[PDB]
């Protein structure tokens, strides 16, 4: 009637039980998905503002409604923010998620059926950079290049191959599973001799370009594609930059009226407040614990006899390769979800098992970090991945020892502050 | 440092003073425009939960994460209670907005270049219907059917000739400024003859379909697309339904993985709540009031001697004809917007003036009709709007006038609810 009144906690009960759920499980487990983190109380307030009511077709000061004057303050915010952020030229604060930033940057750039070079998804490059299923490989000359086959690194002279090789338009950089440093300026320079445009995809390590902790790729790239989310630990969304104008205006007609409707301005006022967090000394400092953690943690799975791709990380991610412990990924991060630890499987390059079945794991450590795990806290984590990886290995029924670590993950996680 | 202590009042003032100024700009306004609403309360809560720290790429109990055993019971609420509320066998509620909804049909059904017959922009058809800068009209060959010339109303023989002509592979029916009923049996008469599929894109009437007081595309349409928000008051997003169990499928994959990724679980729990209001008897007398309150509004104009685009409507929207008056839409809309009246300039089909300037405006109801306004209010509104017009025809400065009007607008809003 008088919708105003309506309160969740009366109004629609199922949901308010679920978000309550949700709120517990997010609280109880060792969350060790490597795209997952958690965002502050404050990004939450914004991203459910009112702000929502309204329609702001256009950009700030160049709408196509009237009554825009404070829905313009919020994303003129969000991208004098993010460019102080990234120290860049352009910014698009707009894109709904990561993937429609990765499609306005098409938009801008390319006609359907233009060749595209990108990183394999056998190699742990994302859908978006021309997987056969997404908009990317359907409608367009999807190629891809691959890490080496023994280092499982990527090989700059193999790019530069495949590039002269099929001329593509544009090339990509960037990842949803590596575990070490891009050379940008690499791959700028290899554009260059054929042509073609740089697209860098830093979702996964956009925190890590943030502060310092990863060579930018706002010097060498046309365009640069991100999630606000991940890393950047703001509220679900997408973000481009770069230091090309021109570009730039490009890339803002893609955008709309190219691709989306009306933004969500109150995920972009959530974004100015995430970006104000990123701004702060301390973020540098959890990015730092962040890879640190990392490291800790691919090592003490070394310590108890596991195998790390690459034999490392210089970011957030650590990879498992369980081929020589005859344990699938599947297997594996099934088994670590009922011991209350999420991860994904994950394909090793080249191997010839199914990607729905594969022989890895990849582990990140953002959201635990976000928590206040430090090293020692991962070196546990570490310990209780092994444990239950080794039951995987010597028990048809790893039921028991599941429940068992999922003990010691409960008393863990609850020494670690959450949501009041 | 820990940012579970962030609270938003005390991190980022900035961002906290504009969303309670952007609170108190729409309390304080005649809000017209006709795809703008006011959510509830409740929805705003859901819309803020940390379920966006989840990510659930895929479908509920086939997602590539595992973790997803809340977010899945949110998502298939959503999808149970809109397949109720719109009689269908099937439903996405995983679109990020209108556009993208639009898009997922598209990538299902199409490929780049294909024959796409749409409304016509300048007879009040949508961007993504075939327009030149966006990507229907980029990527596709984009043709356009428009209204009668004498009547401004929607001519199927035409459309008819329309797809004889051009044999499309897709017709769709669906606008974003046409204020009287579309027949969609007639629409899907005309691509059986020719072997096209058909979309029917209703984001502006969805409310008018859900509660009957327009006839359902479902029996009709291949894929119906929709906001969330506009007429069925929802959070700010996307939805696409069908009867068609086939289709469905192939549109579930164009959504995902085809177009998007990472899913706004949060937002698609807001989307449940908003179904479950919809569903409550209450919204259908709102969506009545909706029309006789805009047919009042017409009623009032025209009594005041302003010419009503084909001489009423049976929706949410009201066209004002501002040819025979010398008053340009972009005058008009910027003289009442200073009025505290926000409404849209709208181009008058076959007019030789530019959009940029048009000889129209475009009114809707649904924002001040959730309000709480009545139609002896919007003959009030009516009467203010009028006022306005008058004084563009007969003053050199319309500041005066626009205080004036601003005062009663003032007096007017304060009577009715709004958020606590």
């Amino acid at each position: 009637m008088n919708i105003f009144n309506n309160n969740l906690h009366e109004t629609d009960k199922e949901i308010n039980e679920i978000i309550k759920h949700e709120k517990l499980r997010q609280s109880s487990v060792i969350e060790l998905i490597a795209s997952e983190n958690f965002v502050s109380p404050a990004v939450l307030e914004a991203q459910g503002a009112l702000l929502t009511n309204k329609y702001a077709e256009g950009y700030p000061s160049k709408r196509f409604y009237n009554g825009c004057e404070e829905v313009d303050k919020a994303e003129n915010l969000a991208i004098e923010r993010v460019k102080k952020l990234f120290n860049c030229k352009y910014a698009n604060v707009q894109p709904h998620s990561g993937s429609q930033a990765n499609q306005a940057v098409y938009l801008a750039l390319l006609q359907p059926g233009d060749t595209v070079l990108g990183m394999s998804l056998d190699s742990g490059g994302h859908l978006t950079h021309g997987a056969a299923p997404n908009m990317s490989g359907k409608w367009f000359n999807a190629v891809s290049y691959s890490v080496n086959k023994e280092t499982y690194l990527i090989d700059y002279d193999e790019i530069e191959r495949l590039a002269d090789l099929h001329k593509p338009k544009l090339l990509i950089a960037g990842f949803s599973a590596y575990p070490r440093n891009i050379d940008f300026a690499k791959f700028r320079e290899i554009v260059d001799k054929v042509g073609a445009y740089f697209m860098a995809d830093i979702a996964h390590i956009a925190g890590l370009v943030a502060t310092g902790e990863h060579q930018s790729p706002i010097p060498y790239a046309h365009a640069v594609t991100s999630t606000t989310h991940k890393t950047l630990r703001g509220p679900r969304g997408g973000l481009i930059l770069s230091n090309d104008e021109e570009i730039g205006h490009k890339i803002n007609s893609a955008l709309f009226p190219g691709l989306q409707g009306g933004p969500l301005m109150h995920i972009i006022a959530a974004k100015a407040v995430a970006f104000l967090e990123n701004l702060q000394p301390e973020y540098k400092s959890y990015i730092q614990q962040v890879i640190s953690n990392a490291k800790a943690l691919a090592s003490s799975l070394q310590e108890r006899g596991y195998d790390i791709l690459t034999g490392g990380t210089d970011n957030h991610i650590v990879l498992v390769d369980l081929r020589k412990d005859g344990i699938t990924g599947k297997l594996a991060a099934n088994s670590l979800d009922r011991a209350g630890i999420t991860c994904n499987k994950n394909a090793i390059p080249f191997d010839e098992t199914s990607p729905f079945i594969t022989s890895g794991i990849r582990l990140g450590t953002p959201a635990c970090t976000t928590r206040g795990f430090k090293e020692k806290d991962f070196v546990l984590v570490g310990h209780m991945v092994a444990d239950i990886l080794d039951g995987l290995k010597n028990n048809e029924d790893n039921s028991a020892l599941e429940q068992q670590v999922l003990n010691e993950v409960t008393k863990l996680i609850e020494l670690f502050p959450f949501y009041g």
